[PDB]
């Protein structure tokens, strides 16, 4: 019951007692797993009253014997103070600093997250006190300029109202607060990122007129209280651009390559105490494969895996050349090169995996676990020359948790 | 209930029925998923006379429902016959052509073999009548030379008598058909291969005197019917080796790296119908990854990063110049350079990876499904890059099946 992972370059072994307290569930059965299935039924999000109080003690539960506080009487007139509010308004409201904690403890729980060894170094801004988009805008601006610190990146949250009655919902109809514009070309090919494409026709639809370049920053579309979203232009100094330039060759200047430095997701829901956020925008920094390798080289992306073997001068005849491989490398340490030579916080994938089994090493210890997705956690380039490649990992579901959503344009009740 | 599949790069979708047919457990749970778990407990490997008729039926129907004569006559004359002799002997013996049906089922179900669009064309080598260690040697040498074919290599298994009582069992001690010897220096480093180094040990053990190099194929140590196992040395003329050297860089033959032709994997288990064969060895041909990744680059294996990159000229006190990256393509570029310009045929990981997304099209129209673990399909370098890295797969364990087993020295009771 009580099970073993192991690291099979080191041979060192950890034992698992955190999976016990798990609640959710996978997706997996005991006849088959579904560990590659990017979006299971499980990881995605309508809640009742008479489900709400189970998870809110087991959520008090937690904090107060988090604070070591268990069982006293500040945890019991919580529990019953909770209880009361959910039999008189079918619902609660979190005090600060459990909002706080909810928040650090869904990003530690956050099997995915290969970056959680910072979990606890997490600032948190409360926008429960919002009520129109304009707010919105100005709080997710505040989170963006404190975020980026002028390149010396800090991990936060903003938290807008949580779910009621659900047709009233906060949303961020953007991914990621700061991504790039997607055209498609009359003939079929695409400038910019052929990822928001949808999501830059529906910004047309509502206004936008779009610079029709190549890395042309998305404006904002928001929408408070279940109303209809409106466009909002991020002030451009408060964009942190990166332009990509390589340590060895001069011709990699004039690919005319830029990213940006803040890594940003708007669309997820952070769930705490059975209590739904419909848009939590959390940002971090990049680790270097997330630029180089998926935003830089994925088919359906920027592709320019081509462009860069031509100017290295490459046999692109045959696929065995791997010259697609000896161009990946470059594109990622020049990425890694120019976010660092301009002080913008980045980590490469071996500093990163190394950290990763750290943050392993102490979470067995201190919590008795630490649930991980070795499909999501290994690197899309290099894996096995990485430590995480070798380490076994348990993958479960605790709460607080950050979810999947349906995007906001297939459900809105238009008006 | 008849689950679905998503390709994140093409849209395609594929729909999985076979599942259903799945008979043995995962390990997962709906609580829990141990897709990286290495060898769990279900995929490793005694049986009684109640248990095999169920597992002979269910076979013998998938075979004639194959060759299109289900429920007939023939077939059930060969139910009511198994059902006897089981009744008589308590187990059975396979007809040749039911061996070799599933043999190739068992490859075909390999959910772990990116290699599988070639499972059709497998050369079945019946060695059930083999009595003495000296009849294994001289197999096993058929089964090398037929494989290797001068470089043209061919697909073969070589099936030593199953399983009876349990205490009288047929074993290949080697992992490997053809491996290199480990060696432990005085000081603690290691020459050869690290993962022999155990294996080396036991064969001086039993009399082997050791060349001490590096690359010293290892003897055989076979095990006949439960008798203690014999040393036999395969004649270095059947040992194809491939000298490694670079397209573009003259140092790299200074190096002093080769490697072998034949992969020919010698310590599983072959389940068919119920039946257990102790000794199965089977070969196919080399993925370059395999080489020049894990074997030469893995940190408890051959370990040449440094040594590359020093050759190379590299920034190496950082983590973040990639210089552990860009030597890992060049020893790559250079094993498939070497292989090729031998005439022994190799695969490159695109190559591989793009035949294996065409046999899960062949398998999902013909079969209903594929069972494939994500964890071992894609190669552990250059992930995304490669087609099955944006492909869900499904994981599931039929029969006929490999399975690992425990080693014959941790459970072979000697005199
Ligand atoms: C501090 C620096 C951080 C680093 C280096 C980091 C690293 C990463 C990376 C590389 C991914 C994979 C993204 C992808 O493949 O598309 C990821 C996923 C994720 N990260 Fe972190 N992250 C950081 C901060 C954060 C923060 C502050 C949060 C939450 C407050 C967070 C929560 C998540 C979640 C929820 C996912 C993916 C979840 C899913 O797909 O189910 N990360 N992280
Ligand atoms: C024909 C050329 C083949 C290629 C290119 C190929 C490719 C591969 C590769 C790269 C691996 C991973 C090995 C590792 O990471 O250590 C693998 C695993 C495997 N292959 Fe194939 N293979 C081939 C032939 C075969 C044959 C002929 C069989 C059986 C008769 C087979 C059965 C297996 C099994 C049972 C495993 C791993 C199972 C496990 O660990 O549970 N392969 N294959
Ligand atoms: C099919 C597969 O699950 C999908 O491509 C996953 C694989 N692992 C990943 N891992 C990370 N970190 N990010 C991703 O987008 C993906 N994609
Ligand atoms: C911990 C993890 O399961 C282990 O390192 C696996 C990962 N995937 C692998 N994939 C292949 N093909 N071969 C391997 O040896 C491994 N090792
Ligand atoms: C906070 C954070 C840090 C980081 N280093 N990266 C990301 C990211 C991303 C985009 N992907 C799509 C997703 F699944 F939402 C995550 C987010
Ligand atoms: C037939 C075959 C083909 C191939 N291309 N490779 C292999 C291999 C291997 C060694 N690994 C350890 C294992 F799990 F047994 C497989 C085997
Ligand atoms: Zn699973």
């Amino acid at each position: 019951r009580f099970l073993k992972v192991k690291n099979w370059e080191t041979d060192v072994v950890l034992t698992d007692t955190l999976h016990l307290k798990s609640t959710l569930e996978t997706g997996c059965t005991e006849h088959i797993c579904m560990g590659s299935i990017m979006l299971p039924s499980q990881h995605t999000r309508v809640a009742t009253k008479d489900q709400l109080f189970p998870l809110a003690k087991e959520f008090l539960d937690q904090y107060y014997s988090s604070i070591k506080r268990f069982g006293s009487k500040a945890h019991m007139d919580r529990l019953e103070e909770v209880n009361k509010e959910i039999e008189s308004t079918s619902t609660y409201q979190l005090k600060d600093t459990e909002l706080i904690y909810g928040a650090k403890h869904a990003w530690r729980n956050a099997s995915r997250c290969v970056g959680r060894i910072q979990w606890s170094k997490l600032q948190v801004f409360d926008a429960r006190d919002c009520t129109t988009a304009h707010g919105m805008f100005n709080y997710i601006c505040n989170h963006v300029k404190y975020a980026t610190n002028k390149g010396n990146l800090r991990s936060a949250i903003t938290i807008f109202p949580q779910r009621t009655d659900g047709k009233h919902d906060f949303r961020v109809w953007n991914s990621q607060l700061i991504r790039y514009a997607g055209y498609k070309q009359p003939d079929g090919s695409t400038l910019g990122d052929p990822a928001n494409v949808q999501f830059t026709e529906i910004c047309i639809q509502q206004g936008w007129k779009a610079p029709r370049g190549r890395f042309d920053v998305l404006p904002l579309l928001l929408q408070a209280n279940g109303n209809d979203p409106e466009l909002f232009q991020i002030p451009p100094e408060l964009v942190l651009e990166v332009p990509i330039r390589h340590p060895k060759f001069d011709w990699f200047k004039d690919l005319g390559l830029k990213w940006y430095g803040l890594p940003a997701v708007s669309n997820m829901l952070l769930e705490i105490g059975g209590l739904e956020f419909s848009a939590c925008p959390f940002s971090g920094w990049y680790m270097g494969t997330e630029i180089g390798v998926r935003d830089y080289c994925d088919n359906s992306r920027y592709n320019i895996l081509e462009e860069v073997a031509k100017k290295m001068d490459l046999d692109m005849r045959k696929t065995s050349s791997l010259w697609k491989d000896q161009a990946l490398v470059e594109i990622n340490i020049a990425v890694l090169y120019s976010f660092q030579s301009d002080k913008v916080t980045i980590v490469d994938h071996h500093s990163a995996t190394e950290s990763f089994i750290k943050h392993m090493e102490n979470e067995y210890r201190c919590r008795g676990g630490c649930p991980a997705d070795w499909v999501w956690i290994v690197p899309p380039m290099s894996g096995s020359i990485t430590p995480v490649f070798h380490q076994e990992m348990l993958n479960y579901r605790l709460t607080p948790s950050f979810e999947y959503q349906p995007d906001p344009w297939n459900t809105h009740v238009w008006k």
